[PDB]
């Protein structure tokens, strides 16, 4: 099978440098342009399954990429952005002053520190691990499109090719781009990362 990875387009929180999390921040006109361009970039890619995160910025993207195509869309909560709790829709500068200790512990130990009343990277990375273990349930599909977020998709790449969760940061997943990873007998091959070219089915 091949997973076509798409991160949602630009959002207002991105423009304002804010932590996004589960908060419903809207797509910016640039993010609509990014998704609309992606629709034509992968128009001739014959998908048979779409898996999308619950957050509407991802579903808004999946609508624009899909357009009139009418493909089945599964809403997978495992594909959701990390839940930052009290820190959502707030900026890094303000957090170091309003919540100094809990936020410093996160900046100095992002892998184990829990965002204030949110979910830590351990629970987040276990969610993605469960999604990976669920891929056998889609074994009858050939071209699955995944619409998700930067942290989910980057960690998905890292875990699929057999690396620890920490090395997710070697694969930044960009907006307005698409990536693809092939899996055969649970051996993952990263084939395309952050392309803006017309897709070609493999």
């Amino acid at each position: 099978m091949r997973l076509w990875l798409i991160r949602h387009g630009e959002t207002q929180a991105n423009v304002d440098g804010l932590y996004s999390g589960h908060a419903p921040t809207p797509l910016t006109a640039r993010g609509i342009e990014q998704a609309q361009n992606l629709h034509t970039l992968l128009d001739d890619v014959s998908f048979d399954l779409v898996l999308c995160s619950e957050l509407e910025r991802a579903q808004h993207t999946a609508r624009l990429v899909l357009s009139d195509r009418q493909l089945p869309v599964h809403i997978i909560p495992e594909l959701n952005e990390m839940f930052f709790g009290d820190w959502e829709m707030r900026h890094h500068r303000d957090l170091m002053q309003e919540d100094a200790e809990n936020y410093s512990a996160w900046c100095n130990d992002w892998q184990h520190a829990i965002p204030t009343n949110g979910e830590g990277f351990q629970a987040f990375s276990q969610r993605v691990e469960r999604f990976i273990a669920r891929l056998s349930e889609y074994q009858h599909y050939q071209n699955i499109l995944i619409v998700s977020h930067q942290g989910v998709l980057s960690l998905l790449i890292a875990r699929l090719i057999g690396m620890p969760a920490e090395s997710m940061w070697h694969f930044r997943v960009d907006q307005g781009c698409w990536s693809a990873i092939d899996i055969n007998q649970k051996f993952a091959t990263l084939r395309v990362l952050n392309s803006r070219a017309i897709g070609v089915e493999n």
